Formats: C-alpha cells, sequence, structure tokens
C-alpha cells in the first residue's frame, strides 16, 4: 500500500479499473468528500481526483480538498489517482496520475513519477499504441456514450475502439469512459474493457453508495462471464 518500487502488473491494474470513480467538487450538489466516501463504501475500486474548470476549487483550498479525498481513499484501501497535475501527485504521494492527449507528454510524465500508476486518455488506435510505447499502465477509451460532464469531448465512439484494440492483440489494461450508467456498462466489459469509469452516474445519484455497489456487483458478473 506504499509507494511502488516497480511498475504495476497488468493483472493488478485490470482489477483496479473495475469501477473507476472520478470526481471534483463541481460534479455534485452534495458535500464533495461525503460523496467520495459513499462511493468508496459502495465498492469503487479506484478513484481519480479531478478538480478543474469553472467553480472548481483552486490554490490551498484545492490542495486541502485533495488531502481529504486521499485520506478517504486510504481508509477504504483504494488507490488515489490525480488528474493532470503531476506536481500535486508527487507532493501528496498519490498512487497515480492520469493525463490526456493535450497534457504533458507521457514519456516526460513517466520519467517524473517513477513507478507510479500512469493512465492516458486515447481516442484513436495510433494514440493507444503511442501510450503503450510511452510507458502507460492503462488507457481510458471513450466517449463510449453521450456526455456533457466534460466540456469539449471528442466524437462518441461506442465500444468500437475497445474492440479494435483487442482485435489487434493489444492486451494493455483498458477502462471505458463517457456517459456510462448502471444500465449500459455490460457492453463495455463485453467488448474487452477491464472496467468502467464514471463521474455523474455516481456523483449525481440520489444514492451514491447504492449506485457504486450496483456497479461493483455488475462488473464482477460481467468479467466472470466473458
Ligand atoms: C480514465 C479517464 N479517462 C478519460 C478521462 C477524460 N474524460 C473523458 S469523458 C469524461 C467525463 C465522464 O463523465 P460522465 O461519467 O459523467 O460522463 C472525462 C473526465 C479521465 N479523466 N480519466
Ligand atoms: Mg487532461
Amino acid at each position: 500500500h506504499g509507494i511502488r518500487m516497480t511498475r504495476i502488473s497488468r493483472e493488478m491494474m485490470k482489477e483496479l479499473l473495475s469501477v473507476y470513480f472520478i470526481m471534483g467538487s463541481n460534479n455534485t450538489k452534495a458535500d464533495p468528500v461525503t460523496v467520495v466516501q459513499k462511493a468508496l463504501k459502495g465498492g469503487a475500486t479506484l478513484y481519480q481526483f479531478r478538480e478543474k474548470g469553472g467553480d472548481a476549487l483552486t490554490g490551498e483550498a484545492r490542495i486541502k480538498f485533495a488531502e481529504k479525498a486521499q485520506a478517504a481513499c486510504r481508509e477504504a484501501g483504494v488507490p488515489f489517482i490525480v488528474n493532470d497535475d503531476v506536481e500535486l501527485a508527487l507532493n501528496l504521494k498519490a498512487d497515480g496520475i492520469h493525463i490526456g492527449q493535450e497534457d504533458a507528454n507521457a514519456k516526460e510524465v513517466r520519467a517524473a513519477i517513477g513507478d507510479m500508476i500512469l493512465g492516458v486518455a486515447a481516442h484513436t488506435m495510433s494514440e493507444v499504441k503511442q501510450a503503450e510505447e510511452d510507458g502507460a499502465d492503462y488507457v481510458g477509451l471513450g466517449p463510449i456514450y453521450p456526455t456533457e460532464t466534460k466540456k469539449d469531448t471528442r466524437a462518441v465512439q461506442g465500444v468500437s475502439l475497445i474492440e479494435a484494440v483487442r482485435r489487434q492483440g493489444i492486451s494493455i489494461p483498458i477502462v471505458g469512459i463517457g456517459g456510462i450508467t448502471i444500465d449500459n456498462a455490460a457492453p463495455v466489459i463485453q467488448a474487452g474493457a477491464d472496467g468502467v469509469s464514471m463521474i455523474s452516474a455516481i456523483s449525481q445519484a440520489e444514492d451514491p453508495e447504492s449506485a457504486a455497489r450496483k456497479f461493483r456487483e455488475e462488473i464482477q458478473t460481467y468479467k466472470t462471464g466473458r
């Protein structure tokens, strides 16, 4: 449960991606930390701290919120991943960092974080292959379904890229993202993904704990069945 002195195994990474909850203070009307605690109690297997955009906390307020979210993750025994902010990830001794195509180059990031978990968002086959070559531990593929949680998102692709990646014999850990709900997660796993990631399906649920628990149960069933 400490800092990694060796890169994560693919088997372990795939287990962590099962129910990957992502959240920032501006993704819910409830108390931010409380929602994160409920998501973890319910069954989320991985959590990503993503605090950006308008209304998002900044400065010291953002750092203190990150510390509380990381504490919640430690209590639940779930890894804490930071989005974009490499310096914050190192400063908090986070378990990982997630970056996109317009963020810091993956090769640069991999060198700066040692053996920490590294996730990269990809939308094309070329980007997936480049991410693997750069040292990524997993790729986030989407948007699978329509979503407006994230402002400028690329064209909806369903599970097409997930399928294409597996058909080429690429076994890198994959997590699907974008408009995923309790009702539409099955196809994502069936296509070859190792889990599903979401924001609103849990953060804006009238019952975050039950939603996370439903996800955890469903994904387990889907993985055993494919
Ligand atoms: C693992 C990973 N893959 C992709 C992204 C970028 N991203 C693409 S769609 C989306 C919103 C989903 O919200 P909703 O579930 O409410 O549609 C985000 C944050 C990321 N941060 N982490
Ligand atoms: Mg980014």
